[PDB]
RNA sequence: UGCUAGGUGACCCAAUACGGGCAUCGGGCAAAACUCGCGUAGGAUUAGCGAGCUGGGUCGCUUUUUUUUUUCAGCGGCCCAUGGCUUAUCCUUAGCCUGUCUUAACG
């Protein structure tokens, strides 16, 4: 609901720090819980439907079939960078992004 | 592989009588050569490595030789898995360690 609010409001700045605090503590919680109780980890990111976000390294891929996804660069504003990360780790938000993109492109047409 | 001692000689030299060289065998211990575990000058005004930059298969990788058992590497050619590192590369200083001097010691 905050990412819906935050394509709605762009120039908000105070609890966007709090938005970062939720994203970072959620990352801490998954990366702890995978080490701690793996069945609960898999259970939750199947029920919510989330990918793996755990950590010259590999992000715990399988034995074979080593499909990969790594992004490293070779001055920004806020929401122009905080939007595609939160789109990137979460597939439901990517689905909402492509759905509202098709919605606006066929609503303007 | 290299030394020293042995034992052999259808060989050569020496011998008022006998030992040396020369070939081969094998006992003793030995070097050599390779591999990896770590250590190691600073520089971001060196940030990507202009590269096979790492790995797997295939050969080529110039010898059989005592009983159940025995023989490295990208080093080159070919495919191929697309990865390997990130003080990685690049620069400039510099042989390295024990040493010697000092400090009470650490340095």
């Amino acid at each position: 609901e905050l990412v819906k609010h935050f394509d709605a409001n762009r120039k908000e700045l105070r609890p966007m720090r709090e938005l970062e605090i939720m994203m970072n503590q959620r990352r801490r919680m998954l990366t702890w819980l995978r080490r701690a109780d793996f069945e609960s980890y898999a259970y939750v990111i199947s029920k919510l439907g989330l990918q793996d976000i755990y950590t010259x390294x590999x992000x715990x891929x399988x034995x074979x079939x080593x499909x990969x996804x790594x992004x490293x660069x070779x001055k920004t504003n806020l929401w122009q960078r905080l939007r595609p990360q939160l789109l990137a780790e979460d597939p439901v938000l990517a689905a909402q992004a492509v759905a509202t993109a098709a919605a606006e492109k066929q609503r303007q047409t």
